[PDB]
DNA sequence: TGCTTCCTGCCAATAACG
DNA sequence: CGTTATTGGCAGGAAGCA
């Protein structure tokens, strides 16, 4: 399955099939089903099937059009990070990974996903 | 070069378990 | 049914397009 590799102390998972490094074994697993596919997620939508969970689930927020994150600057929604914080940062020059909140992420509700408390 | 999708450390939510 | 193991949501940078 894996193989460990200890630097300093500090300890690395290895994939035995592609050798990436990790530093979770949790990630590892997650990863490894790109190899193996014994778990698969297929799109409640369409064709596509993913190897990791959260890849259907921002695929399938894609299909329903669902807005989730929010410009506190302006008001304006967006789908994903990405055009959110390209935004931000173009049209009022700020970066939300920094030191305040630029952004309000919604709760998700066009589908049913884990549902953080905060 | 500007979208589009992928990646992984982290940990909360959820599930399995005795 | 507390208690341990698993899942996968999230950020935000990396990578993959054309
Ligand atoms: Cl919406
Ligand atoms: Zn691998
Ligand atoms: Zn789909
Ligand atoms: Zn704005």
């Amino acid at each position: 399955d894996h193989y460990e590799l200890i630097v300093d102390g500090r300890v690395y998972y290895i994939c035995i099939v592609c050798k990436r490094s990790y530093v979770c074994l949790t990630s590892l697993r997650r990863h490894f089903n790109i190899h193996s596919w014994e778990k698969k997620y297929p799109c409640r939508y369409c064709e596509k099937v993913f190897p990791l969970a959260e890849y259907r689930t921002k695929h399938e927020i894609h299909h329903t059009g669902e807005r989730r994150y929010q410009c506190l600057a302006c008001g304006k929604s967006f789908i994903n990070y990405q055009f959110m914080s390209s935004h931000i940062k173009s049209v009022h020059s700020q970066d939300p990974s920094g030191d305040s909140k630029l952004y309000r992420l919604h709760p998700c509700r066009s589908l049913q996903i884990r549902q953080y408390a905060y």
